[PDB]
């Protein structure tokens, strides 16, 4: 699908929600890094999330190969501009990818002040 | 043994934390009842947690005895009562306690006015 | 839209997640109830998770009324599928719905043998 | 006071439970380090949880200076010594720590292969 970044099949999708408002975190940063060979972390896509508090097509899957992922999202300037105070600095999820093959990660995660949960739901999509 | 009622070898703890906040939710009012034979909720038992969040004392081991469960928590009352307005009516937690002798039972708790988990800590007595 | 059931816009959608697999927790029995007068719990809409573990269509904008709703999530006979044992019964979420208006319900459910955890995201619709 | 090393008043204490069999997490490796004045991290204190999940004796009052600290929970090591394989490398918690005065913080993590939550709990010294 996409030449290099964009989403040829969409593996990597974001999902970010508020559990003190009930609603999506929208507008949230989120860092992309993919583990280099000197084992520090490289850049690898970023963006915010949309109304729908979803980040899609941060990647394609010619582009996204084997190798261990980091998902860093912003959750402190979240938190500060709502006026509250968080505990965070932000929140990461660290995972290896497709140990055996491509598949779509849906990396799911649930924001309070104080505490986060993250889940992945990783499916094989189909046709 | 502690007969009667009160916490012989603390069979039942419920313990709940503020997600919003970062502290022990307090003075939270606990509501526990029994499957009676004929299908309906007995009342079991009833507390409010402590400074630090907790509520032992509710039952006994002689009183504990095998059965369905429901500890109901008034997370509404909690929220309302610091000027926000939850989603949830309450929480509850149904299970069947001691159908392979007697357990003891941490029924945890971790709150925000969207959103709640409850997670169970069984153990083997041991003295 | 639909008369009496169905989903003249869609007000109310129940995802499950199976958080040990990964995956959407598929074929899960969700029974929704509404209080009554006689302040019992009256059936009202019911129906099992699809392949993506939601479920929706439950009801219709004109049917879902102000009032008090509980969805129950068969979570146990779930976990027996699988040959694990849960801790709990079942999961309910209790919550009063439109305090002021409508808009969309989407009741979320993570699982565990020994843990759930549940949120609402409110969303007004648009066009 | 407790000086060198240890747990002059227990400032930081982490907590692990084991969502999938309902006890606390054992012998779960965590790294805990402090970010240096060049922007790199500095291995602060490590440990192991005890039959009870808990790791105290971390660190000390007059050692626990104000700072950026991040804990790391070894997840990975934890579920494969199970004959699971979950999904995240592990789980990092990153805040500032005593920005206002020495605070006491009991960092909370409850974990699923496929998810993981983190809760904060932190609470001002009195004897």
């Amino acid at each position: 699908g996409p030449t290099g970044t964009g989403e040829s099949k969409r593996p990597l999708m974001v999902k970010v929600l508020d559990a003190v408002r009930g609603s999506p975190a929208i507008n949230v940063a989120v860092h992309v890094f993919r583990k280099a060979a000197d084992d520090t972390w490289e850049p690898f896509a970023s963006g915010k999330t949309s109304e729908s508090g979803e980040l899609h097509g941060l990647t394609t899957e010619e582009e996204f190969v084997e190798g261990i992922y980091k998902v860093e999202i912003d959750t402190k300037s979240y938190w500060k501009a709502l006026g509250i105070s968080p505990f965070h600095e932000h929140a990461e999820v660290v995972f290896t990818a497709n140990d055996s093959g491509p598949r779509r990660y849906t990396i799911a995660a649930l924001l309070s002040p104080y505490s986060y949960s993250t889940t992945a739901v990783v499916t094989n999509p189909k046709e």
